[PDB]
DNA sequence: AACTGGTAGAGATTTTTCTTAGC
DNA sequence: GCTAAGAAAAATCTCTACCA
DNA sequence: AACTGGTAGAGATTTTTCTTAGC
DNA sequence: GCTAAGAAAAATCTCTACCA
């Protein structure tokens, strides 16, 4: 047998933190005692779990970040969803500018929703102002996670490599900063459309606003109620609301959630 | 499909519709009505800007307009040089897609700072609606004047209310929306154009009914998965592909 | 009501029935780019 | 009296055994491993975590969390 | 953790001498080691 | 003209093994 | 007596951080 | 209890298009 | 006249560094 077996494992693992593999094939014992001996342990137990998350990228959401190039301050924002990019040269990093900056984009481009990290000039009241009169939801990342706004860092290294392409052809910082952000909207192509970020900032826009008022047209002549049956349950839910009946699946909205029910498990009402 | 087509032809030879609604309307594809279009003899600006400048409370305030929408961007300058007239429009070039750009003959606006961008940045510069909007936003900006502590402030103000919060004209929308559908309409007429060129590079030999000899060389309109329209003598005709040879043409 | 009433809602009312037919294929013509779970593809263009 | 006890034993035991884990995070600018704590909520990509009193926001990727058998 | 189970199922069966499924639902322990307690009692036999 | 990324653990998915209900 | 469902336990596969 | 890696280019492999030899 | 081999040209897939 392997419980005198158990308690070997024991006091070796605590003397040297063998592994689990290490310990079973040793002591004799099964896998399951082994990992539980080495699941017990507080000096191991340092490794995470190996996956990656994915970011909001909403027809309205905006990323921000602050980099820095020969001793000045730039200042990079950029719509998630196409790509598209605004860039400014700070003369400081304080809470001013980066109002002054935020109510600016929020003037040209419908703004609802701002995504930073925790940098001081981010945490500011300034911009708290700011985002309460134009009506914007900030939220921060998680602290040192730079992971969390993946799309503006990425962001900063392709302006960086194209103002050292294009260096040469301007005297000052700034002006190459406006050129950089000229050649990146209008002059690279490539991506989900073959678009540039400009012609795809102006087709999610319209395509938003479009498709909002052809649904508005179509739902206020509906008719025909729809029963369905579902639950773990076999119970009977309220009034539902058809949106469509394709061949073999029906889509209902139920308390402004949408479902797709198979056409056994419901009926339609006139 | 031959059907829509004589139909669409009676119908513009009517009223003379456009491509978009004939295409909706009569189920043929964008590329035929638009040849239908193109055949009339009477049938045959989104990217142009004016700009100004103003003053109030001693500050110089620079108002660039979209004209075809009423579209406002606007700034504060330290001064009413040449290089910070062309800085605000190289910003404006970088933003937007700008083309043709229609000022006075202001000092600063005719400099080699401003020839430069320009040049660099291919704008048609010309020399002389922007007064109308300069009055609209004044009115708007001593009407919020103490919500803000300083003139940028309420300055950018201004702008936001004056795109995105005052609605009018036909269907009653704001300049935003206004801006936005004006330039996706101008992009997807120059995706369609590229589409009939590349289209139309070809050459269509075709065999009619009860005839063993092929006929003209016909031009390719629209090339589908069991049909194929050409023209040929000033006429559009539908051919199925079992009678039709498709080679490329080198006629330039 | 009155006649100008009348007209108004008979001639609204067919309108909304005609072009309720053409505007669902409206709405499905545009194309969609998502993304599923824990794969950081954008998968192809479904139909809305 | 004694089959309500043995039916409140069998729901604390299913109680009991739903949510307690461990969650073992790493965090600040010196991303050491810190001690145990209490998952309270766990979204894709981040877990809400409970620590002697204290709220913190983890990502996933740098947490381990210990169920029991 | 459920080796403080193991210890407490082996003073269990020392002195009831439980089966083995009881044992393994009432201290949360696997069945191989729960069989295994059975085995290693000379009055007892696992079936 | 002659050089070069790798290691080990955390979960997820698939396969093998073991007990017992049913004909 | 023999089969097979169902669950436990083991094996294989994909993906991550860290090493000046 | 309500958060999260992404972008764009370099080669490699597979598919579509175009010309011409042969029956 | 029709088919098909063969090559050119375009499209799709996998994998890497860098972003404080
Ligand atoms: O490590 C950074 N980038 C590189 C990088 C990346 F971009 C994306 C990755 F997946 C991995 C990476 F290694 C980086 C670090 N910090 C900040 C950044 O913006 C930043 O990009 C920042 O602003 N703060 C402020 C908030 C608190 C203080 C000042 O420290 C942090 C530090
Ligand atoms: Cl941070
Ligand atoms: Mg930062
Ligand atoms: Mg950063
Ligand atoms: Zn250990
Ligand atoms: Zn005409
Ligand atoms: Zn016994």
């Amino acid at each position: 047998g392997f419980l005198d077996g158990i308690e070997k494992a024991q006091e070796e693992h605590e003397k040297y933190h063998n592994n689990w593999r290490a310990m079973a094939e040793d002591f004799q014992i099964p896998q399951v005692v082994a990992k539980e001996i080495v699941a017990q342990c507080p000096k191991c137990q340092v490794k995470g779990e190996a996956m990656h998350g994915q970011v909001d990228a909403s027809p309205k959401t905006w990323q921000m970040d602050c980099t820095h190039l020969e001793g000045k301050v730039i200042i990079v924002a950029v719509h998630v969803a196409s790509g598209y990019i605004e860039a400014e040269v700070l003369p400081a990093e304080t809470g001013k500018e980066t109002a002054h900056f935020l109510l600016k984009l929020a003037a040209r481009w419908p703004v609802k929703h701002l995504h930073t990290d925790n940098g001081d000039n981010f945490t500011s009241s300034a911009v708290q102002a700011v985002c309460w009169w134009a009506q914007i939801e900030h939220t921060f990342g998680v602290p040192y996670n730079p992971q969390s706004q993946g799309v503006v860092e990425s962001m900063n290294h392709q302006l960086k490599t194209i103002i050292t392409q294009i260096r040469d052809q301007a005297e000052k910082i700034e002006t190459a900063v406006q050129m950089a952000v000229l050649i990146h909207n209008f002059k690279r192509k490539g991506g989900i459309g073959g678009y540039s970020a400009g012609e795809r900032i102006i087709d999610i826009i319209a395509s938003d606003l479009q498709t909002t008022k052809l649904q508005n047209q179509i739902s206020k002549i509906q008719n025909f109620r729809v029963y369905f049956r579902e639950g773990r349950d076999q119970q009977w839910k309220g009034p539902a609301t058809l949106i469509w009946k394709g061949e073999g699946a029906v889509v209902i909205q139920d308390g402004q959630d949408l479902k797709v029910v198979p056409r056994r498990k419901c009926k339609i009402i006139k």
